[PDB]
């Protein structure tokens, strides 16, 4: 089919619009607390307190698997990312702060994304 190409064609270019996207909120994480999942041998009770780990790494992994059908999914596994961290961490602790920071960053980021993927379909 010559129309599931063209979706094929779209779908790669999301992947290539949300890649620079991961890049970007990446940056705002210089001291790489979210970039790979928590460590279940560091924190073997983890697991009992977030359902749903996410990382940057793992979103890294489904993005390059084009796993990701819209910006919404992205973006529902980068709160993941601050919400599990702002759970699981007190707040006068350097885990919680990164995740504010990062949050707080990372929304402009995520404004310009949300219009140019609505402009360009
Ligand atoms: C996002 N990272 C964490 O929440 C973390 N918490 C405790 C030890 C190591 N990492």
């Amino acid at each position: 089919s010559m129309e599931q190409v063209a979706m094929e064609l779209r779908l790669t270019e999301l992947t290539r619009l949300l890649r620079s996207v991961l890049d970007q909120l990446q940056d705002k994480d210089p001291a790489r607390i979210f970039a790979q999942p928590v460590s279940l041998k560091e924190v073997p009770d983890y697991l009992d307190h977030i359902k749903h780990p996410m990382d940057f790494a793992t979103m890294r992994k489904r993005l390059e698997a084009q796993g990701y059908k819209n910006l919404h999914e992205f973006e529902e596994d980068f709160d993941l990312i601050i919400d599990n961290c702002m759970k699981y961490n007190a707040r006068d602790t350097v885990f919680y702060r990164a995740a504010v920071r990062l949050r707080d960053q990372g929304g402009v980021v995520l404004r310009q994304a949300r219009r140019e993927v609505d402009s360009i379909g």
